[PDB]
C-alpha cells in the first residue's frame, strides 16, 4: 500500500485529522496521513502562501516516506496552484490537487468522492510522471489546462484539450497523455526559488482605456497579462501605453478571454516581433500570470519568455 | 415579395467597402431587397461608447422605417457579444435585428463571411425572427445576442451560449428549438430613443495574489460601475474587499462577474455578503455583457436594488 | 400553503427501496411541499415495456387531473429516462409540472447524487414557474426539456444533455430559468394518454459499414409498423438497404431517417435520400429512441407519411 | 519538401486531379500525387472497400518515395475508417483521413482549407508516430476516438477526449498525445489479413426485443455489438437470446448510444464474467465493430477480446 500525505489548504472541501476519519474507505487504497499547510479561502491566496506549498509539497517528495501527495484546495484558484506545481515540482511521484463545489454538510456532497479519488489516483503507478493532476467529477484532467469554467455544477473543472482520464471505483483509466513539459522535464525548480515576481492581470472590453495597464506599472507590475478580446486584440487607446511599458522593461504579454478553445497566434493581431511582446499561447489569463511569475525566477529575454509559452 | 433588408457595415474581418460585401454575394437578391450603409469602418477591439451609440442610433431610425422589414449588422469578432447585447436591450422593435462577423477574411481559403452574410439576410427577412430579440447567426446557428460569447479562438465555430443554440438556419431556412425567456427589444424598459450618453463603467480582473490598484485606478479614472470579473462564483480576495466597500460608499456599483464563463452563475449572498455591502451580482453574464447591461441599466437609474432586479430579468 | 407533490415511484438506481425509504432518504423534501408517494413500478428501464409507459401514462394523467395535486416528480432509470420524459411531454394535456429524475449513484454510495436530485425534482415540481413548460428533467442543477434532454455521458453526474442547451438551473431549490420551448407539448399537444389504449410496435436499426438489410426485414417480419433507420452521418442510408426500404414502405411500413449523429444539427428531408419520392420521413433533430416515441404516438392518430412529417416538425 | 499522396476514395470533399487542382497553394508546402483508390459514397463502403484502402495504404507506407499519406473520405463512415487504419497500418509515417461539410462549389466550403491542413499534417515531422489523424476544423483528432458528432456543422468531429492538437496556417500545434495502442504498437497488420469476420450492430431501446440479435447471427454475425441504453444496459428480453448466441460461439460485446463521454464498466450493468461477454470501453458502437473484427483476425478467447478493447 502507498504511503500518501494530504496537505489541507483550506476550501468548500473541508482540521485534517477528521477530514481523513470521515473517508474511512481511505485505509483500504492507502497508508494515508495528513498536514494542514494552511487554512484558507482560495480566492484569497497570496505569492507567500503558493510559495509556503510549493515549498512544503518539494520537501515531502524528497522523503522516502512518500510515495504520493493530496493537496485539497478551494476551487477558485485551484487550477492556478495546480500550474504552479505541474512547472516548480521536479519529481515524478504524483501531485493530485482536488476539491469540491459543495460542503460536506449539504445534500449530495461531492468532496468525499472526489477525495477518495484523488488518494486512489496518488497512489497509482500509472500516476508517476503524468505531471499534476486534478481528481474531480470522476476525471483524470492536467493541472496545467484544467480551469474552472462552470459555476455551482459538480462538473465546473474542463479543459480545452479534454480530460486524460477516468478515475472509477478507485481505478485509472487513461486515454491521453500530456504533451507539454511538466515536473520531472521543467527548467524551473521550488529548490532555486525563494520568491516570485509580481505579475497582474488587466482585462480587454470595448471602450477600455490604458488607466488599469498603467496602475499595475506604476504599483510593481514586472509582467502584465493583456486578457483581451478575440485572439489577444489590443485597443488603438491601448497600445501606446503597452509600447511604453515595454520600453520601460514591462514584459506584455497577449492572453484572451476567449477561454473554451484556440490560442492567441504571435503576430496575428499585433505585431508582437516589433513591439518585443510574448503570446500566451492557449493559456487562460490566470494561468499566464502563473507561467510569467515562473519564468521571470530565470530570464528577462522576451524570446525566452515566448519558448516558455510554447513549451508548458 | 422579398423583404427589404438593410445591412449596417462597422467593419472586422467579414470586410477585412459595404458594396462590395454585399456584390460578394450574388444569392443575396434570391431572398431578399438589400441596401448597405458603412456606418463606420473599425477593429470592434477599438470600438467605443460612441460607436455604441451611433450604431444603435441608426439602427433605431431604419428599424422605424415602413421600407425596412429587418436589419444586418456586419461587425468584428472581438465585440460582437457586446453590440449585440447592447442593441438587444435598447432596440424596442419586433423587426429582426441579426449581427454576423466571420473568423477568415473574404479571401482567405474556405472564407466563412459568405455563408454567415448571407444566413443573416435570410434570418433578418424571415418571419418567424420577428420579436425573438437580437440574434447572431453564425457557424449555421442561431444564437441569442444577449448570453452568446466568443469563446473558442481561430475556429468557425466561435460563438457559444451557456444555454445553447436557439435554432439553426440551413439553405436559407430558419429552424427553432428554444425561445428567450430574458427581456428584450419590445419589452425592454430601455429604450435608445431617450438615452444620449452611457455612464463610464470598467472591468478588473480577480486572481491569485490580485490587489486593489486596478479597482481604485479605474474609480480614479471615472467609473461609475465596476465589473469584478472574480474567481468562482464572483469571489472577491479579503485583500480587496475594503477597497470595494470604500468605493462602494463613494458611490461606484460593484457587480460581482466571473472568469467562469461556460455554465452556471453567481449567487447573490454566497461568496460575498451583497445585502450588507450593497453589491450586485451579474447572475451568468460574463464581464464584458456585465458592462452592456451596468452601462445602460445606469442610464435609468442608480438603486442597488433596482440594478440586481435588471440583472435578473435581461 | 405548500404545493401537493406526487412522487411515482418506477425504480432506477435512484432506488438501489420503496418510495416510502426515497421521501424518508430526504427529510428536507417537508420544508418545500407536501409530498405523497405511489410505487407504480420497481424496474430496471432497460427493461421497460410499452405496457410500463402506458400505465405510468394514465396515473400521470389521474393525478394532474386531481385538484389535490400541483405537480407529479417521476423517479425512473437512467437508461431510458429520456424516452419517458418525451413519452409524457406528448400525451399529458396538463399544465401542472411533471419532472422525471433519476441517479447515477445509488443512495449508500459516497457522494451519492439522488438525493439532491430528487430534492430539486419537488422544488421544480411545486414552483410556479414550471407551469406550461412540458415535462422537465432536473439532474446535476439543470433544468432540462423532457423533449431533447438524452442520457450523453456515462458514469458522471452530467449524464444528461440537450443540443439545445439546458433551459434553467436549479440552486438551492429555486428555479433560474434562460430559455423555453419552442416544440409543441403537453396542453397543446393533438395527443392525448385518454385516448391511447394501445402503441404501435416501433423498431430501431442500426447503419454502418457493410450493414445489410437484415435487422430491418426481421424487425418488419415481427411486427414493427414503423422502422426507425440509426444512420450514418444525416440519416443516410447504404445502397445495400434502400431496395429492402422501399419494399418495405411499399407494403405499408413507414420509414423515418433518424442518425447517431447526436451531439447536435438534424436531418434535412431530401439531403442523403429522395424522401419525397420514397415516401419516406426525417426524424429532424430527434435520436433513434425519442424518434421512436414520437413515432409511436403519431401512428395512434394517422399513418399518412406527410402528417407523420408534420409532426416530426413540429414535436 | 515532403512527398505526400492523396488516396481519394469519393465524399462530399469530391476525380482526384481536379481535386488536388482545386489547391493550389498544396505546391507550396509539399510534393503531392492523387490516386483514386473508389469513388463511393461513405454509407455505402463494404469491408472489401476497407481492405483494398488499407492494403494500398500500407503498400505506400513501405514505398521510399512517400513520406506520408492523406485519405479523402465521405464524412458519415471517415471514423470507421480511421479508426480501422490506426489498428492495422503497422508503419510511423504520417496517415490522414479528411473529408468536408459542404461541396467545393457551395458558399464558404469547407474542403479546400481541410485538404490543405491534412497535406500541412501527412508533411510534418510532428505527425510521425501519432497514429492515424483526422484534421476537419483546423483540429489535430485522433481516429480512434474521433467521431462524426454534429450533423451539418463544420465542427461534425469530436472526441470524448479532445482534440490533440490544432493545424492553422499550415503549421501543427500539439496539446495532447495518444495513450492507446497503435500502427507502430499494434499487434495487427493489414499484410496478413485478407478477409475481415461478419460482425453486426443491434440498437437497445424500450421494448426492444431479441428480434435483431437473431436475424443478424442466422445471417452471419460472428460478433454483435450491443448498442445499449445507459452503461451497455441489456433488456431482461434480450438476456436470454444472448446468452444461448454466446453458446453457440458468437461474441457479445457491451457497447452503448452513450456516446459523449464515460465508458462502459465490465461486470456494472451485466455479469460479463458469467456470461464470457466483452464491453466496448469508451468506443461507439461502429468503432466497437471495426475493433471486434480486427481482433477477431487473431483471437476467439473472450478473455484476450476484452483485453484488445482495454488498449485500443
Ligand atoms: N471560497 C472558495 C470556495 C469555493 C469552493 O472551494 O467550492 C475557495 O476556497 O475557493
Ligand atoms: N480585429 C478583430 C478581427 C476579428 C474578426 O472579425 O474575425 C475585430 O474587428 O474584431
Ligand atoms: N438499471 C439501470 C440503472 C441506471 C441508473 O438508474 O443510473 C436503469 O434502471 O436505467
Ligand atoms: N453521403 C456522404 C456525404 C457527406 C459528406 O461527405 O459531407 C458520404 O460520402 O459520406
Amino acid at each position: 500500500l502507498a504511503n500518501v500525505v494530504i496537505l489541507a489548504t483550506g476550501g468548500t472541501i473541508a482540521g485534517v485529522d477528521k477530514l481523513i476519519a470521515g473517508v474511512p474507505e481511505l485505509a483500504d487504497i492507502a497508508n494515508v496521513r495528513g498536514e494542514q499547510v494552511m487554512q484558507i479561502a482560495s480566492e484569497s491566496i497570496s505569492n507567500d502562501d503558493l510559495l509556503k506549498l510549493g515549498k512544503r509539497v518539494a520537501e515531502l517528495a524528497e522523503s522516502k516516506d512518500v510515495d504520493g501527495i493530496v493537496i485539497t484546495h478551494g476551487t477558485d484558484t485551484l487550477e492556478e496552484t495546480a500550474f504552479f506545481l505541474n512547472l516548480v515540482e521536479k519529481t515524478d511521484k504524483p501531485i493530485v490537487v482536488v476539491g469540491s463545489m459543495r460542503p460536506g454538510t449539504a445534500m449530495s456532497a461531492d468532496g468525499m468522492l472526489n477525495l477518495y479519488n484523488a488518494v486512489a489516483v496518488a497512489s497509482d503507478k500509472q500516476s508517476r510522471g503524468k505531471g499534476v493532476l486534478v481528481t474531480m467529477n470522476d476525471e483524470i484532467q492536467s493541472g496545467r489546462d484544467v480551469s474552472m469554467a462552470v459555476n455551482i455544477k459538480t462538473e465546473a473543472f474542463k479543459s480545452a484539450w479534454g480530460p486524460m482520464g477516468m478515475v472509477v471505483e478507485g481505478k485509472s483509466y487513461w486515454f491521453r497523455l500530456p504533451a507539454k513539459r511538466h515536473t520531472v522535464n521543467s527548467e524551473f525548480d521550488i529548490k532555486q526559488i525563494s520568491s516570485l515576481p509580481q505579475v497582474d492581470i488587466a482585462y480587454g472590453y470595448g471602450n477600455v482605456t490604458d488607466t488599469a495597464y498603467k496602475a499595475l506599472a506604476q504599483n510593481g507590475a514586472k509582467a502584465l497579462i493583456h486578457a483581451g478580446t478575440g485572439n489577444g486584440s489590443v485597443s488603438s487607446r491601448v497600445v501606446p501605453a503597452l509600447q511604453e511599458l515595454r520600453k520601460n522593461g514591462v514584459q506584455i504579454i497577449r492572453s484572451s478571454h476567449v477561454n473554451q478553445g484556440g490560442f492567441v497566434l504571435r503576430n496575428a493581431e499585433q505585431p508582437d516581433d516589433k513591439n518585443d511582446w510574448v503570446v500566451a499561447h492557449d493559456l487562460n489569463p490566470q494561468k499566464a500570470r502563473i507561467l510569467a511569475m515562473v519564468a521571470m525566477t530565470k530570464t528577462q529575454d522576451s524570446k525566452e519568455l515566448q519558448r516558455i509559452f510554447w513549451e508548458y
